[PDB]
């Protein structure tokens, strides 16, 4: 009898959630793309203000990348709400392209009342220069980036997936993939 | 450089650098000894194999140590540059033994090139690399050039060029970053 984030969204299939990662090597193709976001105030102790899921089958074109959809939605949301300081969390399934990173950064500059934390499930094209730069572009703008570990997948399952009481069911390579991807992110950001 | 070379298919299958790999129970170690002289030709060169299963004494790192001891008697006290090309990174028990060795004998500098990190997600095996690095061993992930040198020197490729498998540089990037992360601070 308390306000849950699950009630504030249209939750995704378990299948839409895990099909990209479950028993699939880091260097794979994709079935879906998603971005689960959460909005809070300065105080992390507070209750979650609002949340939304941007999902779709893979390879939308630039304009409909979940990151851009988020920016359109959150630009209006900021206007239809009290002005204070907000902290935004993303759980996003794929790597930001350069075009999304630039639009997000410019946003972060015009609206310093907002800080952004990004959890990425899997890096892609991390060997391509533009994708590496996109990560640095976001860090430069003050966005915080981390790879999703068990807790984050678990949390994202609890808040955003149609789980039906059922618990998060981790795949075997999840911590292995995490270590590899977290080290690679770290590397791309420093160098 | 007369080694008893390994078979092409043994190479391609054991030095494949997918980070997460099953069905490779064998560690392969190709080694080269030189004088600290950067010009000095290969003194000797050997190939050791060992199942990664129980006896850590039958790991190719251990076998190398004994061989290198007898070898270091048959010949003269001088400065040695050892290089390794190994298919899995050292288990924690071999790390200790190799560390100890390098400590006692300071006129030998070891450089370990690694195709894959063994249990990189496990804290105990992460410590192994830290131990080796403390003892002065240079740790590096094998990239194209190292796979190619290992091919030329240790494989029976009948003149044919080293040919890269799918995703060699992509796997490299993952592994090298991971190694760097594990040796930070
Ligand atoms: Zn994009
Ligand atoms: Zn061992």
């Amino acid at each position: 009898m308390k306000p849950q984030i699950r009630n504030m969204v249209e939750p995704m299939d378990p299948r839409t959630f895990v099909s990209n990662f479950n028993n699939r090597p880091i260097l794979s193709g994709l079935d879906t793309v998603w971005l689960c976001c959460e909005v809070k105030t300065k105080d992390p102790s507070g209750p979650p203000l609002d949340a939304k899921i941007f999902q779709g089958k893979v390879y939308p074109k630039a304009k409909y990348h979940p990151e851009m959809r988020f920016l359109r939605w959150f630009h209006k949301w900021r206007q239809l709400h009290h002005d204070q300081e907000y902290k935004v969390t993303w759980y996003v399934s794929w790597s930001p392209c350069t075009r999304c990173a630039n639009s997000v950064a410019t946003f972060l500059a015009k609206d310093p009342k907002v800080t952004l934390t990004i959890f990425v499930a899997r890096l892609y094209y991390f060997w391509k220069p533009d994708y590496q730069q996109a990560l640095r572009i976001l860090a430069e703008a003050g966005a915080t980036m981390k790879i999703m570990n068990y807790n984050e997948f678990q949390d994202c399952w609890n808040k955003f997936v149609d789980g039906r009481g059922k618990p998060f069911k981790p795949w075997n390579n999840l911590p292995k993939h995490y270590t590899l991807l977290q080290a690679t992110l770290g590397e791309l950001l420093r160098h």
